[PDB]
């Protein structure tokens, strides 16, 4: 028995007034799901002091979206796991493809901000996915395989087990083409395997796909899917709870 | 007569204690200033609330390292200057030498980050700088003004007024070499060109090479810089408040 989540990722939306209306909503709400569903969510950089005075000592989670390769440096802008931490926060996103896309994040720096996750007390939400070229050169598992080896590389088994694993479909996001349950579930088995392979078996691998509350039942029913890292649907609390209800 | 400016940029640097003695030593300090020279610091993200809290209705102003160039979006991790803002932050740097590195922002994104911290009511440092490389090439002018040009594109005259310069001898970091103040007032001097010719003539020009408690009377007194972005010595209070003070 693995611990379900869903686990909302704001990317870069929000501010102090909606930002209070969505986590009062979400906390009220979170009171009606079965208590077996891991609820949290991935705010802005700016909101975590937000977020943890709104949400300390109720059952909703929060976390950052990022962390630093570093624990301090000469890396203007960027932000560290520590400094998150000292906020309460329980998660960290790590390896998004929009960063792995957008900032040329490799799979070695990815492995290292799963690193400064753990030192810091946070869990990393370890995220892997293979473009459409990739998916239609037949290279999905060499390419979710060498991302999440990257992680598991600079872990000792005990570490590895302390993290959260999400499969991103990127080839199905925005492309034209579109992911089944069957589908996804087919790339979970694979991963869930190569954690086993490690001695991290038990370790919660969600969907990070596109999950609306239509389709949270069927996607969460794979036997390798044990929940969620929800995009758009996170923004609107009725949708979001829905989510989080299909997650039993 | 133009606006004097020291700004410290923290980098990825603090914790919630360490940054209230700091923060506390500056404000304290910043009160036996020359009042002419507009004294700023630029934090990470999770510590924008602590800043406002602390330095609200005094003379130091606060600030991003960074913001995001769109308004809101599909963009895991990145901060918009919508939201840093909402702190009653006065500044965001924009395409420090660090995130035209690691991150590879080109200048067009930079000029993009420009326009998003003014639209929020931000005021920008815009960076600027050239590698030993390109030094060596004798093609410091055509990089500098480059990336400048690019920015000076997106804006009308009466947006460009509003942004601030800085100049980052990139070259002199981790190579041994040093720069002096005629050649930072050579390189202050040929933007300072570009910006009349956009009408922009009266914009602070920031000296962002390295900057002691030791020199900054001398860069300072040169005629095209109007102050400095600070790193290192921005952490220190001892040593960042003698660099405001030189630049009476
Ligand atoms: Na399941
Ligand atoms: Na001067």
């Amino acid at each position: 028995q693995r611990i379900k989540r869903v686990i909302g990722n704001w990317k870069m939306h929000g501010r102090l007034s909606g930002n209070q209306a969505l986590l009062t909503e979400v906390a009220q709400g979170a009171q009606a799901v079965h208590d077996n569903v891991a609820i949290g969510v991935c705010v802005p950089f700016p909101y975590l002091a937000q977020a943890q005075a709104q949400l300390q000592g109720g059952r909703v989670s929060w976390g950052s979206q990022d962390v630093s390769a570093h624990e301090q440096g000469a890396y203007t802008g960027e932000v560290a796991a520590g400094m998150v931490a000292e906020f309460g926060a329980a998660y960290a996103i790590v390896g998004h493809s929009e960063r792995r896309a957008y900032h040329g994040e490799s799979n070695e720096t990815v492995a290292a901000k799963a690193r400064r996750a753990l030192a810091a007390g946070l869990t990393p939400i370890v995220c892997v996915g293979e473009t459409l070229a990739e998916r239609e050169a037949g290279t999905t598992e060499q390419v979710v395989g060498a991302q999440l080896d990257a992680v598991l590389a600079v872990l000792s088994p005990d570490e590895a087990a302390r993290i959260v694993v999400a499969y991103e479909p990127v080839w199905a996001i925005g492309t034209g083409k579109s992911a089944t349950a069957e589908q996804a579930q087919q790339v979970h088995a694979f991963l869930r395997g190569r954690l086993a392979a490690k001695g991290a078996g038990h370790v919660s691998l969600l969907y990070g796909g596109s999950v609306k509350a239509d389709n949270a039942a069927e996607l969460f029913g794979q036997p390798d899917i044990d929940g969620g890292l929800i995009g758009g649907a996170s923004l609107k609390s009725g949708d979001f709870l829905a989510i989080c209800r299909a997650a039993k």
